[PDB]
């Protein structure tokens, strides 16, 4: 009764469960006793995940979000929990609708059991789970429980909850009365508090490398920041939906649980680059090549089971002068440095393959030079006919890739990372503009961290650190590619001042704002 | 709220001396805080800070007025958030409240709701009460020294999704309103401060047009903007912060400007001759250490060849009173070796017979420039220095009025080929480098206001790194009238719309 | 002092002991309560090694008493306000990622580390500029966070001769896609290499006369200590030559300079 | 004045944890055994530990289990009984020989615990 409401003030629906009776079980089973603070209590506070926008492009039959109860719905009970082992769970966890009264739809709750299935969570099972349905123009916080049904007396705080789950599924999708053309998607913030019985059973020592911990990005600048597909520095991050946005890039993309997908180096010095134990045996009047053994650049050997290329290999089609130490030339004018001409291209003349090694390079030089074989090691140099694709690495036969930086939502374009890498040109052209999925900074800290992804889409606020206010937000999926909602046409550019912040995990298909 | 405190008055009140009522009717208005003036617009991306207000005397007139004779204050303070939404406007909003001795490096949105907060709503009707109680680290906060104490942030929260007409995009414009409850109470009264931490910059009520520029010895003739000039200039002379510390080149005098002293050498005339060459000291008998200056103070910062007099101590065909041409390239070519920052420059004589000079402690007032340029001097044979930063970064709908004076010069091509710019004149400078203002925000609003009508001619923005801005969209050059005492309102936050100039 | 240690409350404990001691640790503070963001003085302990220990049957070198404190909070400890985990605070932790020096970037030359190594064979005190940091958000020295600025500068070019004495550039040194240099307390720009000798620089480059090609000029430039001709970086403009017979014009806007080779490494101040 | 005595007698306070009372109604059986077989502490049957100059500095020595393999009394009884429930007490005898300057850190760690690397 605080606004000037045409809107349902009220909803207290009685949901149908039995009260748990937590922590007097589980107190003769721990040997210690742990209260937590009274003031953790009685404070509302937003969960790091279920940041849920519902949209009129949403069918019904579609989960906004499944929190599994755990102490990862607070802040305070996802720092605790990196101490001890062990919890016993309740909470009360307010939704918050927002929405005009111009709005409509419902969405249902329901408090799905611990053995139950995550497959199918169809439109109709909402009469088997204890549910409550709530409407999308509410005014108060929709409070409600979120307890725990368990067989045993304390969940272990790592992987062995298996414990009881909020879904949500929008019940009827959001038609709007209002005669414009404004967006009206609902953004939901819910947030959650431990109940009068939440505790921790034991104490174990803080290891930092903890599920559900506080993702946070690096905090640098993103203009200090290496590329992670060419050596340079970030010459500007743009979106462009021109641009064709599911790019087949092997080099700078990583999931952040931590596993580098793809050719992609932890590292700005190994990327785009070659070593390799050298062979110069050919020479007639069309040159002298090289053909090289290729290895992991250190003092491993290259043997190819699934990585498509050695390590940083340049994965983009073109004519490169790698320029490399070359070692000794014998008598006179001895000068160790020399390019090499590559055409490494899609599948160009013969056996120029890199997923075997022993890619050939050449130069046109009329003075036959001997050159001492042995563990060379080039950096590339001034690419001729750029094409950024996939170079056809198995000779033109298949072979094991990266995906594609993949689901998009339909109003969404990834954010690229654009340097100008150096170049040759018949004519005079300029602005050669490679474009990465994220830096090397980014890349090598979420390989280094490897953190617990809960949700696959985790937002990001962009903030210039002078004159600030909020650039853009973004979600990052978790296959390493930031993606906006930019729906026009024409690159875009942002300013590379920016930090990097972090929100929440949401799920795919959270609505962010349009730029522009 | 969960705070849960007992006492914030009674603690101090032992080691306190005298604690100190107000009156019964101070505690009892809600008027406004200088700097908590948001605007919740549907075009921004939620998770960004609409105010952070701390606690103080400085959140009231009455307070930051009254607490000049006192030593220091205890108590709590307590917030009316209104906001300017009426229905059909949903979207929550967040006042967190948080503690003192937290940093300020980011705040997101799964930050703001885990203080001890209060998430209200544009749709709300009555008015939105939330006590601001100093948790102290001390007994009492003294009132001359800024102190780290609660900070009020708010942040918009789950965002303002409404329908906007045609044109005017439907801004939710909030305000706060304080008012000290009954446990403010301030301690040991000292009678004499006359400046304060607390005081409002003031901008004195000379004209435009009686001021000296601060660029040029000549009078300001016009005050115009031009979109069409680069509004991103790098001056050296008339760079002042609001703080007082000057920037660069400044001199507070209206006399130094563009004008240098030295210790002149006059040696070389062996058939085409007429050099000199002056080492540089500093215009009120001082010395010269190269610092960060990147000149001596009043050096001439802009490109051209400045002829400049003298006075010279000639021992024949005369006394010791003779002026003389004294051609010197200030702009980019680097014919001799010019370097003020060093301390060296060289400037050719006259157009004369032979030589008859005498060496001694000069004054280089100038004259007259052959070609005006507004791009920097070469202060180190083309190398760089340490220069004041160019003029920050405006909103995208704002440029900066610049300050005409007119040299006189040399052209023989055209009549009035140049014009000088500046912005906050030398009595601006000379002001705020005397009273030392201390700071609340990065912006601070001006009124333009002639005298003899009273017509509001314009509104501006003076920016905290000393210069004024003014939102006029456009590609056209358009002047002022120079009769109107410029005057502040309050210090208005770094992205601030005012309105427009027509 | 010596004497000083004991007019405090302390303990004195045996270096041979057995089963460890006990020491309380009780703020006397004149203020209420303690911020854990600054840096504000608290009850503090020296520990003072009061009498010199011996040893006899590990008595060739020495013999390393190792000890750890462990401390608990004495059932008086409070925390005085609630507040988000930030991450960011004073007390984190100090973890370093994990990751090997094998598959890293090098601090100062754009090239892979090829091994861990321990050389006392010589001074070792070297004073070096890029490539040092502190464990805190400040960066001593011309030290970039990238590991693309190292050894590397970006610049305003500028060609003037015609290939007489060779071709002249100078090259005024920016920030690599930052600001204007503007010189202060850095001696260099942030990537600006701290080795000697003829450091041999790349230079993607606008040579157009007429229109046939688009060159990388890779020229060298004279670095060391004692140079040819007027070498200053702390205020920058560098010179770098190429050794030419006949030299075409060259559009000179914005290069990066990047290196591919030294003629001689003297690892000294440049 | 509290006088806060230093080099205290060392001990490891938690809780009493169980009494049989949880493991009562969904046991059947919940058998006593045998009075002296809590009185005696018998060498258990994993045991034998070494630690040596030459080892390392931070590495486990060994990692004890709790059950009846800690205890040739309750081993045995073990072939029969087919669950169990209690408490244990672990006494780590030493030969040092008063020349040896270390010092071990015996840790009871929970269950349910990350079994990498301490």
């Amino acid at each position: 009764a605080s606004g000037q409401d045409l809107v349902p003030t009220a909803v207290e629906q009685a949901v149908p469960i039995q009260p748990v009776a937590g922590a007097a079980l589980a107190a003769p089973a721990a040997g210690q006793i742990n209260q937590i603070d009274p003031w953790i209590f009685q404070n509302f506070v937003q969960c790091p995940l279920g940041e849920f926008s519902i949209s009129p492009r949403n069918t019904p039959g579609e989960i906004l979000f499944d929190l599994a109860l755990g102490p990862g719905l607070n802040p305070y009970l996802a720092h605790l929990s990196a101490m001890y082992t062990g919890w016993v769970g309740n909470m009360e966890v307010q939704l918050v609708l927002a929405g005009n009264a111009f709005t409509a739809g419902k969405v249902v709750v329901a408090l799905v059991p611990p053995y139950f299935p995550k497959g199918s969570l169809t439109t109709a099972q909402i009469t088997c789970f204890p549910h409550v349905m709530c409407d999308v123009r509410t005014l108060e916080p929709i409070q409600l429980p979120l307890l725990d049904v368990r067989r045993v007396l304390w969940h272990a705080t790592q992987d062995q909850e298996e414990s009881m789950r909020l879904v949500c599924m929008l019940y009827t999708p959001l038609r709007t009365n209002s005669p414009g053309d404004e967006s009206f998607v609902v953004s939901g913030r819910l947030l959650s508090k431990p109940a009068a019985d939440f505790n921790f059973v034991y104490l174990t020592p803080p290891i930092e490398r903890t599920i559900y911990r506080m993702v946070d990005l690096p905090v640098l600048q993103p203009r200090l920041c290496t590329h992670a597909r060419w050596p340079a520095p970030i010459y500007g991050l743009l979106v462009d939906p021109s641009l064709p946005s599911n790019p087949q890039w092997q080099n700078g993309r990583v999931h952040v649980d931590g596993t580098l997908l793809g050719t992609t180096p932890v590292s700005g010095s190994w990327v785009s680059c070659f070593a390799a134990e050298a062979a110069y045996e050919f020479q007639s009047g069309i040159g002298e090549v090289a053909t090289f053994t290729l290895i992991e650049q250190d003092g491993s050997a290259y043997v190819p089971g699934d990585r498509a290329a050695p390590l940083g290999y340049p994965d983009f089609s073109g004519q490169l002068e790698i320029e490399v130490q070359t070692e000794t030339t014998k008598k006179g004018e001895k000068l160790k440095v020399t390019t090499f001409e590559m055409i490494l291209g899609p599948t160009t003349n013969v056996d120029q393959v890199p997923y075997q090694g022993r890619v050939y390079a050449s130069l046109t030089a009329a003075a036959s030079l001997d050159l001492v074989d042995g563990r060379v090691r080039a950096v590339p140099r001034s690419v001729y006919g750029f094409q950024d694709v996939v170079p056809e690495y198995n000779d033109g036969l298949l072979v094991p890739l990266a995906p594609p930086i993949g689901p998009f939502l339909p109003g969404e374009v990834l954010l690229r990372f654009r340097t100008y890498m150096r170049q040759i040109d018949s004519t005079d052209a300029a602005a050669e503009a490679i474009d990465c999925a994220l830096p090397q900074e980014f890349v090598s800290w979420f390989a280094s961290n490897a953190f617990t992804v809960q949700s696959e889409a985790l937002l990001l606020r962009y903030r210039n650190t002078l004159t600030g206010q909020l650039l853009f937000e973004c979600k990052l999926y978790s296959e390493g590619y930031i993606a906006l909602s930019y729906s026009g046409s024409g690159p875009l550019t942002f300013p590379t001042d920016g930090f990097f912040e972090v929100v929440s995990w949401v799920p795919r298909l959270y609505q962010l704002a349009s730029v522009g």
